[PDB]
């Protein structure tokens, strides 16, 4: 629990918080309160996690982005200032801290991006993102460079996608709407295509970082930056210098940075609340308080009217201002965490050259947006005392008459397919992720549910189950995109897990001690089996022929993965592309001891990450628990696309097994 009678406070690490410390210390010199400033890595991520323990801090501070989340989580407390004290900071600033109308922090001062530059190197900084290429080389002809900037936060990037028409979500009337995102519009694309084409022309490197681009323009070494307040202490000790600006302007429209407001919330757990709003208000949100966090590391401009009005004629905020007026207030709406780590996955798989900017951002679009969403999940009622259900508008409704009452349970899937609807109308919901594939965007599809529910059936039926259809549409897709310069290799691997033990299910190898190891490549997002074999597919015939003799050989105990790489090479834009389709049939879920106990740690760790990766707020995805979610850890997280098929029976005597696959359903499904 949280210490009664002392207060823990948690910044981030690029923020003033030894200056922090020093308003804690005249806390504690006046009250006897002992204040402790901590910045933990992650803290972001990690307050969420110890906070619905009613653990960590007293005190978190952030951009008011996050805490909408936090609130609908309930993990902040209202905060309870009077007028007086609302009057003594601006009106736009309490807007950024209000959710679901109510006050969740104190905000502390306004951030935006500026560009910063080398007044030496660069008296005149570029007006516009499109001199740059010409700019970069005259410097690198003087062993300079023109721009480095951190390019692993979609935060500082953002602002060059934005310019010229991108947006997180459409604004319409009081609400920001979830259904319209701009991640992957004309704008968007736009914007992603110039940074990924400075990398292209080596004028930045993907690679570069916050660490790396701050070291390089305060050692003098490239002309220009792109920061926050926070970076010019550093700056200021250096030898370089600068001046701060307003950002350049993309196809003739300026930049539009995201803006922050820093804000202070209050742990619903914590027992000293009235102790930290005698901090907040009566110590940090004064002159002198925030005078020292400032001394530290600037903060932007203030929310505190008196201490803003001082600093005010200072060219650094009043740029700083100028950028944010030109951009957007970010929303606080626990989707902005979705929309964050969408646009983070995208911006760094076209920069590294990994995936094309569309296929980047669609995939982005789609898992940042409340559509059809990046899981999804089916129920399929085999063909055939037939239970008695509804499927209205999508709604599973099972009846039961228990004697001698009528019970109905209710359960929500994106689609119920039943009676003698095919294979063909079933995979009409995979076909068009065969195309993600081939773009780069990873796949997962599942049959999950008990013996004899249909999983097999679904899967891989000879003619039209969904392995074989996936294989018919990948090679006529493939045949298309050579029309557009592409040329694609397809490889396959069939293994098995049983018990947690992998078995090549093409070639056996018979060396007893043979190991088979999954192998992350976390930088590239790729992964092996040491020792498993892989076939190179020329048709679908073939593949199939394959599959068929080498399940010649328990299934319905183990689960069957199929695993298809597609990699495309386009010899007109010399691009490249890397896709996997994983295919799985999952060991059923009824309820010999080891097999079982085995099989429902499987499922239900399978359960654990597949709901983890849908609340897209960074809770703990849990992979290394089984083989199955680590084998599959690459075509689960990111922008990779899940779909699960949820097979059962419409057999009365199946209604226990049945609602238990229903209750899985419900829990990916979210
Ligand atoms: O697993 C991947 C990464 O996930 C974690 O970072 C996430 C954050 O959890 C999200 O909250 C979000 O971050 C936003 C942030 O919310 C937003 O306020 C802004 O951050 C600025 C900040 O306002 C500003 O004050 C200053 O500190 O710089 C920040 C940017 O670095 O923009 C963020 C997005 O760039 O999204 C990120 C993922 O992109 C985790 O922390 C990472 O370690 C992890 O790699
Ligand atoms: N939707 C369906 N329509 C008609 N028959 C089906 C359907 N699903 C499964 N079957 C039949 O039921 C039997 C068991 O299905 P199967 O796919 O083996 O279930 P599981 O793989 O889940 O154990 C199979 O012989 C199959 O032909
Ligand atoms: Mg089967």
């Amino acid at each position: 629990k949280i210490e009664e009678g002392k207060l823990v406070i948690w910044i981030n690490g690029d923020k003033g918080y030894n200056g922090l410390a020093e308003v804690g210390k005249k806390f504690e010199k006046d009250t006897g309160i002992k204040v402790t400033v901590e910045h933990p890595d992650k803290l972001e991520e990690k307050f969420p996690q110890v906070a619905a323990t009613g653990d960590g801090p007293d005190i978190i501070f952030w951009a008011h982005d996050r805490f909408g989340g936090y609130a609908q989580s309930g993990l902040l407390a209202e905060i309870t200032p009077d007028k007086a004290f609302q009057d003594k900071l601006y009106p736009f600033t309490w807007d950024a801290v209000r959710y679901n109308g109510k006050l969740i922090a104190y905000p502390i001062a306004v951030e935006a991006l500026s560009l910063i530059y080398n007044k030496d190197l660069l008296p005149n900084p570029p007006k516009t993102w499109e001199e740059i290429p010409a700019l970069d080389k005259e410097l690198k002809a003087k062993g300079k460079s023109a721009l480095m900037f951190n390019l692993q936060e979609p935060y500082f990037t953002w602002p060059l996608i934005a310019a010229d028409g991108g947006y997180a979500f459409k604004y319409e009337n009081g609400k920001y709407d979830i259904k319209d995102v701009g991640v992957d519009n004309a704008g968007a694309k736009a914007g992603l295509t110039f940074l990924v084409d400075l990398i292209k022309n080596k004028h930045m490197n993907a690679d570069t970082d916050y660490s790396i681009a701050e070291a390089a323009f305060n050692k003098g070494e490239t002309a220009m930056t792109i920061n926050g307040p926070w970076a010019w202490s550093n700056i200021d000790t250096s030898k370089v210098n600068y001046g701060v600006t307003v950002l350049p302007t993309f196809k003739g429209q300026p930049s539009k940075p995201f803006v922050g407001v820093l804000s202070a919330g209050i742990n619903a757990a914590s027992p000293n609340k009235e102790l930290a709003k005698e901090f907040l208000e009566n110590y940090l949100l004064t002159d002198e308080g925030l005078e020292a966090v400032n001394k530290d590391k600037p903060l932007g401009a203030v929310a505190l009217k008196s201490y803003e009005e001082e600093l005010a004629k200072d060219p650094r905020i009043a740029a700083t201002m100028e950028n944010a007026q030109k951009g957007e207030i970010m929303p606080n709406i626990p989707q902005m965490s979705a929309f964050w780590y969408a646009v983070r996955t995208a911006v760094i798989n076209a920069a590294s050259g990994r995936q094309t900017v569309d296929a980047a951002l669609a995939a982005a679009q789609t898992n940042a947006a409340a559509l059809k969403g990046n899981i999804r999940v089916f129920c399929r009622i085999r063909n055939v005392d037939i239970i008695q259900y509804e499927a209205p508008q999508q709604e599973l409704v099972i009846t039961r008459n228990i004697n001698n009452n009528f019970s109905n349970l209710r359960f929500l899937f994106d689609k119920i397919f039943e009676r003698e609807q095919s294979n063909d109308l079933v995979f009409e919901e995979l076909s068009q992720l065969i195309q993600c594939s081939l773009d780069g965007t990873n796949v997962c599809v599942f049959a999950y549910g008990q013996t004899g529910s249909g999983k097999t059936f679904t899967m891989s039926h000879p003619t039209n189950g969904m392995i074989p259809l996936s294989l018919k549409k990948i090679f006529n897709d493939i045949e298309e995109l050579k029309e557009k310069g592409w040329s694609y290799t397809v490889r396959g691997k069939f293994i098995e897990i049983y018990n947690e033990a992998i078995v090549d299910l093409l070639n056996p190898k018979i060396d007893p001690n043979t190991k088979y190891e999954i192998k992350h490549d976390d930088i590239a997002g790729k992964t092996t089996v040491t020792n498993v074999s892989t076939i190179d597919i020329k048709s679908p015939e073939q593949a199939i022929t394959i599959l068929n003799q080498a399940n010649k050989k328990h299934s319905s105990r183990s689960h069957s993965i199929f695993i298809i790489d597609l990699q495309g090479y386009n010899s007109l834009t010399k691009e490249s592309s890397y896709g996997t389709l994983n295919l799985i049939d999952l060991a059923g879920s009824e309820r010999r001891l080891k097999e079982t106990q085995a099989i429902n740690k499987s499922l239900s760790c399978l359960g654990d990450v597949i709901h983890s990766l849908n609340l897209k707020d960074g809770s703990h995805v849990p992979y290394r628990n089984s083989k199955l979610t680590y084998l599959l850890k690459h075509s689960l997280g990111g922008n990779s696309k899940t779909l699960m098929f949820v097979n059962i029976s419409p057999l009365t005597k199946d209604l226990n097994e049945t609602i238990n696959s229903l209750r899985f359903a419900t829990k990916v499904n979210n």
